[PDB]
C-alpha cells in the first residue's frame, strides 16, 4: 500500500474488524450482564433461561 | 475552523512558525555552532571576528 496522509479518502487506512460466533451448540459462556435472580416457583411467570 | 479529519488537504490544519533576524546592532548572543580558535598576528590571514 500506499498510504499517505496527504491522500484523499478512499486511500487513508481503515481498521476493520469481524465479529463470529456460533449461535448455539454447546451451554453457551459468552454474554454480557445480566443479573442471575432468584428461583420462583409453582406460578405463571417469564423466564430467560 | 472546521478541521475533520476527512477534510482534504487545503482545509487540514497547519502549523507555522516565524523567525525574524535583527541584523546585529550589538554584541551578538546567538552565534551558530562554530568553535574558535587560538589567536595569531604579524601574518596575511583571514578571521571570522
Amino acid at each position: 500500500y500506499g498510504f499517505q496522509p496527504t491522500n484523499g479518502v478512499g486511500y487513508q487506512p481503515y481498521r476493520v474488524v469481524v465479529l463470529s460466533f456460533e449461535l448455539l451448540h454447546a451451554p453457551a459462556t459468552v454474554c454480557g450482564p445480566k443479573k442471575s435472580t432468584n428461583l420462583v416457583k409453582n406460578k405463571c411467570v417469564n423466564f430467560n433461561f
